[PDB]
């Protein structure tokens, strides 16, 4: 079929860097086993629909095992814009904003993941202080976190752009997205994207692979990230 | 000697995040009844309400008068932010334990209240409206900014230049010196000189000095694109 928009793509990949992670957990893992029997366990085979974009946020997902894929669009040309991880929680940010999700999460592996619909969610900030202090400091780094990368982009040249987003995307010197959704992250012609990964390859940067890309040089990248 | 580009560019957007209305984490009620909690501090024109730099320690709300916020040494300052009465500041950097990135000077006689750490701790943990309703503020307040700063993305610049001016503007008007508009976008300020002054000749906005007045409102949103 056919990809999804540029628009969808860009706003997807970066509401997509607001999800919680380790050092940005909202619960620490004790806090999760002490809600057994108020979350709700779900299973997922591989390739199963954990939420779906457009939908209203109605509770907060915590990932416990296997890998969870968020992108929009159909399924034979999607674009990936993020992996979730074990620990990983999304969800209660658009619930916070009253917003729908924008991307779909699908198991890339046999997965559960723990529910947290509104009622509980409000149910637990209303009754534990300590719960919703973490809360708010996980929100406030979330939140930033992302509005600072986007800042940092501005006024400089799209090369310094590409290495610095490369950067910051790597997970064990390894990106993996698509060059089409790194173009539409920066707003960039998917042609000027294509070019400046060539060179960097050719400078022995990067390796340039099947929608992935690996950082092969981190300080010879850092350098073009001036 | 004056701020960098960059200086004023982040001082800026961070500035975009200040808590006001209905995005501020505490209402006039909430801060009646924290009267004898808040410290009370009294400006008067030309104080420093706080510093660039310095280690965030509280929470500031503005009571009465006007609070301007600028980066640089303070003959060459770029203003990019006024606080007004109601205005939320502080909370976010003290959340992350950051240093405020920029300078909080009284422009009028002013009334600010201060809400130390310690009281601010001790508020959260036994108030549950307002540190739920902090939560919703702090998304609030951040996401506004970073949609707007995903709405630049590949656009071209005349279109980010009216973009900017509708979303700053206040009764039709825009406090801000060009140089610090052209770093909000990356840009220098010969190129959104250029476009103020097009701008100015269709008679979209009028332009004197720091200071933008919005003309025809739909002319200048059918520039935004
Ligand atoms: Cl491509």
């Amino acid at each position: 079929g056919q990809p999804p928009s540029e628009a969808q793509v860009r706003q997807a990949a970066w509401i997509a860097r607001c999800v919680g992670r380790g050092g940005s957990a909202p619960l620490h893992r004790d806090d999760v086993s002490a809600l057994a029997e108020t979350l709700q366990v779900k299973e997922f085979a591989p390739g199963a629909v954990v939420f779906h974009a457009d939908q209203t946020a109605d509770g907060v997902w915590i990932v416990r095992h296997g890998l969870i894929e968020l992108a929009v669009g159909s399924r034979r040309r999607r674009a990936v814009v993020n992996i979730l991880h074990p620990g990983d929680v999304d969800g209660d940010i658009p619930l916070l904003l009253e917003m729908p999700m924008v991307y779909t999460g699908r198991a890339l592996t046999q997965a559960t993941c723990l529910f947290l619909d509104r009622q509980a969610f409000e149910r637990l900030l209303a009754t534990h202080p300590a719960i919703a202090r973490r809360w708010l400091s996980s929100v406030a780094q979330r939140v930033s976190t992302a509005q600072i990368r986007l800042m940092g982009m501005l006024g400089r040249p799209l090369p310094a752009q590409v290495a610095q987003l490369l950067l910051d995307e790597a997970i064990d010197a390894r990106i993996e997205l698509a060059q089409r959704t790194l173009a539409a992250m920066l707003g960039a012609q998917r042609p000027s994207i294509n070019k400046i990964l060539k060179e960097f390859e050719r400078d022995r940067l990067i390796t340039v692979g099947y929608a992935v890309i690996e950082i092969t040089d981190q300080h010879g990248l850092r350098a073009r990230a001036q």
